[PDB]
C-alpha cells in the first residue's frame, strides 16, 4: 500500500492527539520516564471512500494491515513503543480516525540548579519522514490533547499537558521530517527534603558550634569532628539521588560551604587550645567569643548570597 | 467482525468478572504491584443464537478469531496485559461467556500517613470504549469475583477483593467510556517495625539520656553524639523503604522529633558543662536534675499528641 | 479441534511429568524462583488411533497445531511460562505423548522462623481446567518425574524433588479444575552465616563485656556504644536479606535481645560512676564484680531459652 | 519434515561449532554470564542431495522452514536462546552447514575457595534429543571452536576457549541425549584488590598495634575499637560482592582471623590497664613489650599457614 | 531471493550511514551504552533496475520480504538489535536506498587511567559476512553518518561521531567478513568530583594534620583515625561508581596515597606521645615541628608527581 495521492502539489497532513493515561518512572539521574497513552491520527485516504447505501454501514471498520497508515514514531524514546490499535474508523470522503494506546519510557533531560525547588518541562516527540510519493506534514488536534485526572507522578506536581501547534519541519538525510513537541510540565515536590536531609543538616551544624561554649579540647574535637562525619553521610545520600552535572545545584552549593564551615570551626578549636597552651587563654577567649556570632551571621549571610543567586 | 446489534436504542452491557490467582510485588516506593488473575467477560451477541435441538450441541466453544470480542482494558497499568484466552462458550440464547488468564503490573498511589500501622485500597481500573455502532458499558458478575486463599502479599495482611457494582460513564475523546473500579482492601503487618526499627531508636534514645547522671562533659558529648549518629544511620534506613511524600508521616514525625530532643540534650550538657566550669556547679545540679523528669515527660506527652493528630 | 470423546461418563486423564533441569534465582524476599524443566504429558485420543500393518508407521509425529492439547497451565507464576514443544508422539492405540521445555518464574512462600538454620517446600503447582464437552482429569507419571544431577541453587542444598499423585480437584468459575502439587525440599548452607554474622556479632558483644574490668567512665562509654553500633550495623545488614515477617525469626530474635544486653550494660556503666563520684566505690564495685558473672550467664541461659523455643 | 534416514543402523551425526563474538555480564553472586556466539551445525541429508551439473549450482541456500533441521539446545541456560539464522548452504553430496548468531545466559557455577586469586571454568552444554525414526549424535568440528580477539570479561583474563570432543551419551526419559561440553577458562584480574581491600585492611590492623607502645587506656580503646568497626565496613564490603558459600574462602578465612586479632588486642589493653590500676605496671609492661613482638609474628605465620592450606 | 550477480568478479558494495537519535544508559562499570539510530543502507541490484518512461514512477518501494537485502549485523552487541524498516526505495538503474530505525545495547570497553578527567572512544561496529554466490564488502557514505543536535549523555561531553572510512576485511570460518568502526567519542565533566569527592577528600586530610599542634594523644588520636575513616567511607564510594581495573586510576592512585599519609601521621602521633611519657618533650617538639612543613610539601610533590605521569 501506498500513500495517498495529491489533489495538487499540497503534503498529507496528519492530525495527531496524545491524551496521557498513566505517567509514571521519572528517573532524575536517567533523565528517563514512562509513558501509557493514547495517540490518536487522523488523515484523508479518498482510496477508502464508500457509499454507505451499497454498504449497509455508515463507518467502515478496517484492520492496519488493511490500509495505508502512516509510520509515526517517537524521537526521544529508548525503543519502538508497545503500541496496540484500538480503532481504525473510515468515514466515506475517506477521512481515517485512527487510536491506539501505546506505552513508551521517554529520554528528556532534566535541569537540577534549583534542586529540590525545581520545575521541569519533560518532551514527547512525534515525528514523521516523509515518502518519494508523497510529502507528510504533522498537525495538532487540540481537541484529542490531554491527560487522566488521575495522573500522578510520585514527588511531583503536575502542572500542564500541551503541545506546541506548529511543527518543525526540517530535512534529514534528504528528505522532509515533520516533528511535533508535546510538552508535560511538572514541579517538584520539596517537602520531604526538608524534615529528611535540610533540617538535620542544620541540627548537626549547630551541634558542632556548641564547641564555642566550651575551653575542652577533646570535647570540641568529638564535637566537630562527629558532625562533619555526619554531614559527609548526608552529602552522600544527596548525591545518590542526583546525577552529576557540570554546575553547581542550590542543594550542592549549601552542603558544599556547609565543609567550609566545619574547617573553619576546626581551625578556631586548634587555635584555642594552642593559645591555652601558650598561657594565653584571654586571646583564645576573644576569638572564641567572636566565633559566637561570626559563624551563625556569616552561615546567615552566605545563605542569603546563594538564595539570591539561585533564585 | 462488527458489534451486536441493538434490539432497541439500549447499549451493550459486557458483565465482567476479576478472580486473583497470584498477587505479589507491592513497590512502596513505586506505588505499583503485580497481579495475576482470571478475567472473566459476559454478553449477548443474537447473531450467535442458535437452536439446541438442530445443532445438537448444548454450547458452542469459539477462537476468538471467530467472533466480535469487546476490547478491554485496564486504565492503571504500566503496559498491556500478559492475556491468554482459556474459554469462549456460547449459550443457545447466544450468551457468550468469555474467560482468560492475565498477568499486568497496576499503578495505584498509596497513603503513607500513618506508616507503618497504615491501610491501603489498591485500585484496579477495568474499561472498555464504545464503538461508532453501538454504546458499550460495563457491568460486575459478583459471583465472578474473588481471590485464591493462598494468595498472599510479603508484609501485608489482605482483607478483601471487592468491586464497586456501577460503572463510572463519562465522555472521552467525543465517545462513551464505562469504566469499572476494582478495590483489594490491604493493611500493613506493623509486627517487624517494632523491635527492628522503634525499639532500636528508643533504646538509643534512652543511652542518650544517661547524659543527665553524669558531670563528665567528655562522656557526656561522646554519648549525645554518637547516639544521635545511629538516629541518623535509622532516619537514612527509614527513608530508603519510603517515597518521598509532599505530607509528614506518623513514623517521619517521631524520626524528626527525636532529632529536637537530642539537639536540646545538647544544649543541657553544653549548659551544665559552661556553669561547671564558672564555679556555679549548684544551678548545674538544678538544671541536670530537672531534664532527669523533663526529657521522659515531654517525650510521653509529645507522643500522645502524635499518636492523637495521626490516628 | 475439540477434546477427545469419553468411552462412558468417565473423566479424560492426562498423566504429567516435570524433569527440573534448571533451578536458580531464589529471592528470599521476593519468595521467588526460576525454574527452567521438560514438561511431560500422556493422554489417549482414539480418534488418532491408527492400525501399525496399514500405516507402516510404529509412531506418528504431529505438530501442536494438527491435533487436540489440553490447555495445561501452573497456578502459582508469575507471567505464562516461556515454553517450546520438543516432541509429540501418537501410539496406536491413540496414545499421545507430549514433551515440551519451559521455563517460569515460581511464587513460593517461605516460613523464616528458624533462619539461617531454615528447610523448606518451594511447590509448583500444575492445574487443567474442565471444558463444557468433557472433564479433565490430572494424574502424575512417576518415571517422568525428577531432576538433573547437577541442579543446584546458591546458598541451599537441594533435597528431594516429588509429586503428591492425588489431585486437588475443585470447582472455580463454575467449571472444574485439577490440580497437581510438585514439590522441591530444599534446605539452607547456614555455613557462612557463622563466620559472617553470628561470630563477628558476639566479639562486639564480648568486647562491650570488658567494661566490667574498668573504673574508666569515658573508656566504659567508648567501648559500650562503639560496639553498640556495630551491632546495629550487623541489625541493618541482616534485616536487608530478610523480608519484614509478622513473626519473630531466630537470628531477629537473638539480634532483639542483644540490645537489651547492650541497654543493661549502659545502665551499670552509668551506676557505677554515679556511685564514684558519690564515694561509694565499695557498692560500685559489687555491682561491677555480679555483672563479670551475671552478664555471661543471663547470654547463655536466654539463648538455650531461645534455641529451645525456636528448634 | 522428518530427520535424514540411515544407510545402516548407524545415528546421524550433527557436528557443531561455537564462536565467541561477545562474553559480558558475569554475575559472581548468580553464577551467570551472557554469551553472544556463531552457532555451526553440519550433517549429512542424502534426500538433499544433487548433481552440480543438472542443477547448474555448485551449493543450494534453503530457509529453515523448507528442509530438516536438528533441535539442538543448550542445558544450562535461563531461557531459550535469542537466535537468528545466518546461513544454510548444501553441498552436492547432501552435507548441510548451517550457521546462526545466538545470545544466551548460561548457569555456570564458581568455586570462589582462593578468591580473589581465583579461576575458573564457565561450562556451555550443548545438547540434542533423539527421535523416534533415528538416534542422534552430536560432534565437535575444531575449525568451528574459536573466540573474537577483542573478548573481554571485565575483572578476568580470558585464558581459553575449546570443547570436549567427546559427548556425554545418555538416556532421558526413554530416549537417547548427546551433551556437548565447551570450556571458557578465566581467570581473576587480582590487582585491585591489593590497593583497594588488602593493603586499607592490613593498614588499620598495624594501625589497633600503637596500642602496645601507648599507656593510655581511653587512647588504646579508642584505637582498638575504631579499627575494628573500619574492618567490620570492609568484612561487609566484601561480603556484598561474594555469594554465601557452604565452604571458607581464602579472604573470607583471613578477614575472620583478624576479627581474633582485634579481639586478642583488646583483652591486652583490658589486662594493661587492669595491672596498672592495681599497681602492677611492671607486669603490664612485660605483657605489652611482648605483644610488640607475638602480634606480627603470629599474625606472619598465620597467614603463611592460610596462603598454604589454601593454594 | 539470491544476492545480486557480479559484472565481473568485483564484490558487492553496500554502503552505509549511521545518524544517531538518541544516545543513553552509559554503564561505566559494565561497558555498555545504548544507542537509537537511523541504519542507513545503498548497493546495486541490476536486476532491480527499471526504465522511467515505460514504468511511469522515477522510484519504486519495495517492501523487505520482495527483494534482496544484505545480512548486515552489528559485532559488538548484547543482543540482536531492534530494527523496523522506514524505508526501501530502487532508482532506474536499479540503486536500492535502504533505511531503518534501531536500537541496542552495545559493548565497548572504557580507559579509566585518567578517571575522572577521562575521554573515551565508544566503538558500534557494523558488520556482513560474505555468501557462497557472491563477497560482500562495507563503505561509508559521508553524507549519511553524524548525529541529532539534541544528543546527549549525562555526565559527559559528546565530541564527535566518526566512520573509519575504510573496512576491516579478514576470514570468519572460511567466509570473507567487512567490518567497519563508528566512533562516538566523548569526555567526561569532571566538575562534580571537585565539590563531591575531591574537596572533602582533602578537608579531611588537612583535618588529621591539626593533630601537629597539639600535644593531646586521645584528641590527636580521635583526629586522625575518624578522617582516616571518613577517608574510607570516600574510598568505598568511589570504588561503586568504577569496576575493577587490572591498572591504576588517577583517584585510586591518589585515594591509595592518602592512607600512606594517614599511616605516617599515626606513627608521629604514636611517637609523639611515647617520648612525652619517656620525659622527651623536646625531641618530640622537634619532630611535631618538622611534621608541620613536611607532611604538606610531601603531599604536594607526590601529587605533582602523580599528576605528571598519569597526564
Ligand atoms: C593565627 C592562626 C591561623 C591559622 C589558619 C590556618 C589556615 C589553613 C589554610 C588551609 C588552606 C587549604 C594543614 C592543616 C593545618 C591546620 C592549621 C593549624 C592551626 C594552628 C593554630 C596555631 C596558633 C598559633
Ligand atoms: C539553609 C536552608 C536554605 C533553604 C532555602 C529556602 C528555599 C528557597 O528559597 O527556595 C526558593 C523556592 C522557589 O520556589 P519557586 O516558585 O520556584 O521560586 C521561583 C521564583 N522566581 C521565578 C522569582 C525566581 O521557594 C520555596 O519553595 C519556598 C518554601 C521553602 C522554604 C524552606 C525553608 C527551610
Ligand atoms: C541559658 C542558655 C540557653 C541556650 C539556648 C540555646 C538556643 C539555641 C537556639 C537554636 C535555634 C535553631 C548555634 C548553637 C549554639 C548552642 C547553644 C550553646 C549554649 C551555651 C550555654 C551557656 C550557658 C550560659
Ligand atoms: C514511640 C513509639 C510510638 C508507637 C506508637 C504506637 C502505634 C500506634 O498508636 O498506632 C496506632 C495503630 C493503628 O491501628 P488502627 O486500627 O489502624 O487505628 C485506627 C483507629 N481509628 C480508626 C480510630 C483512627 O495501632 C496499633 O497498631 C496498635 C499496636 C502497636 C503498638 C506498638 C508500640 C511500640
Ligand atoms: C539502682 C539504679 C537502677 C537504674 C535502673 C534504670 C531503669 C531504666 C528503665 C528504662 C525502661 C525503658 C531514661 C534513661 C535513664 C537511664 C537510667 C540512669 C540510671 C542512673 C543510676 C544512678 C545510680 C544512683
Ligand atoms: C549465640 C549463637 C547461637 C547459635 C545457635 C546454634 C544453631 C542452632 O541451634 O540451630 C539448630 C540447627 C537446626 O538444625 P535442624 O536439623 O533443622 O534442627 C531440627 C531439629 N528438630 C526437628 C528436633 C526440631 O542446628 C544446626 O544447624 C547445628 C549447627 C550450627 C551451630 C552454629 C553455632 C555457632
Ligand atoms: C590473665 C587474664 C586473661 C584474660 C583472658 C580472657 C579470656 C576470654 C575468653 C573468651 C572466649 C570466647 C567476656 C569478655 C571478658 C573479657 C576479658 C577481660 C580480661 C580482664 C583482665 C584482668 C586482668 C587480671
Ligand atoms: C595478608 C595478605 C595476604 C596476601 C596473600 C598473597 C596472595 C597469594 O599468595 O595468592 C596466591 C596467588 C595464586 O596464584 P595461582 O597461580 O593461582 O597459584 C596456584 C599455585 N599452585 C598450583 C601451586 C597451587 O598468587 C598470586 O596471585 C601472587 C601475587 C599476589 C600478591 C599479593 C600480596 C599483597
Ligand atoms: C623511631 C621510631 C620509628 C617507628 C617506625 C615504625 C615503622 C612501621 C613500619 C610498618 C611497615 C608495614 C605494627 C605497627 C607498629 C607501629 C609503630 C609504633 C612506633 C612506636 C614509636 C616509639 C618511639 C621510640
Ligand atoms: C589533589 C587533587 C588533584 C587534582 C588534580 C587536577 C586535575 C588534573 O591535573 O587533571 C588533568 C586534566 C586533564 O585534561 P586533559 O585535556 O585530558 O589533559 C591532557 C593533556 N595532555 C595531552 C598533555 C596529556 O585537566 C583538567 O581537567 C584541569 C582542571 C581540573 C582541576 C581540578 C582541581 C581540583
Ligand atoms: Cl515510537
Ligand atoms: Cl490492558
Ligand atoms: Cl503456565
Ligand atoms: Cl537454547
Ligand atoms: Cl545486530
Ligand atoms: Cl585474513
Ligand atoms: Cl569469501
Ligand atoms: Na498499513
Ligand atoms: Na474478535
Ligand atoms: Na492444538
Ligand atoms: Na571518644
Ligand atoms: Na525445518
Ligand atoms: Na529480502
Amino acid at each position: 500500500v501506498s500513500p495517498p495521492p495529491p489533489i495538487a502539489d499540497e503534503p498529507l497532513t496528519v492530525n495527531t492527539g496524545i491524551y496521557l493515561i498513566e505517567c509514571y518512572s521519572l528517573d532524575d539521574k536517567a533523565a528517563t520516564f514512562k509513558v501509557n497513552a493514547f495517540l490518536s491520527l487522523s488523515w484523508k485516504d479518498r482510496r477508502l471512500a464508500f457509499d454507505p447505501v451499497r454498504s449497509g454501514v455508515r463507518v467502515k471498520t478496517y484492520e492496519p494491515e488493511a490500509i495505508w497508515i502512516p509510520e509515526i514514531r517517537f524521537v526521544n524514546v529508548e525503543n519502538a513503543r508497545d503500541a496496540d490499535v484500538v480503532d481504525i474508523s473510515v468515514s466515506p470522503d475517506g477521512t481515517v480516525q485512527y487510536l491506539e494506546r501505546f506505552s513508551a519510557r521517554v529520554l528528556s533531560p532534566l535541569d537540577f540548579r534549583r534542586y529540590p525547588f525545581d520545575s521541569q518541562t519533560l518532551h514527547i516527540y512525534l515525528i514523521v519522514r516523509s515518502v518519494d510519493t508523497r510529502n507528510i506534514v504533522l498537525a495538532v488536534d487540540l481537541e484529542k490533547v490531554g491527560k487522566n485526572d488521575d495522573v500522578f507522578l510520585t514527588g511531583w506536581d503536575i502542572e500542564s499537558f500541551t503541545a506546541v501547534v506548529k511543527p518543525a519541519n526540517f530535512a534529514l538525510e534528504d528528505r522532509l521530517e515533520s516533528k511535533l513537541d508535546y510538552q508535560l510540565r511538572i514541579s517538584r515536590q520539596y517537602f520531604s527534603y526538608i524534615p529528611n536531609i535540610i533540617l538535620p543538616m542544620l541540627f548537626i551544624l549547630f551541634i558542632s558550634w556548641t564547641a564555642f561554649w566550651s575551653t575542652s579540647y577533646e570535647a570540641n574535637v568529638t564535637l566537630v569532628v562527629s558532625t562533619l562525619i555526619a554531614h559527609i553521610a548526608f552529602n552522600i545520600l544527596v548525591e545518590t539521588n542526583l546525577p552529576k552535572t557540570p554546575y553547581m545545584t542550590y542543594t550542592g552549593a549549601i552542603i558544599f560551604m556547609i565543609y567550609l564551615f566545619y574547617f573553619v570551626a576546626v581551625i578556631e578549636v586548634t587555635v584555642q587550645h594552642y593559645l591555652k597552651v601558650e598561657s594565653q587563654p584571654a586571646r583564645a577567649a576573644s576569638i572564641t567569643r567572636a566565633s559566637r556570632i561570626a559563624f551563625p551571621v556569616v552561615f546567615l549571610l552566605a545563605n542569603i548570597i546563594l538564595a539570591f543567586l539561585f533564585f
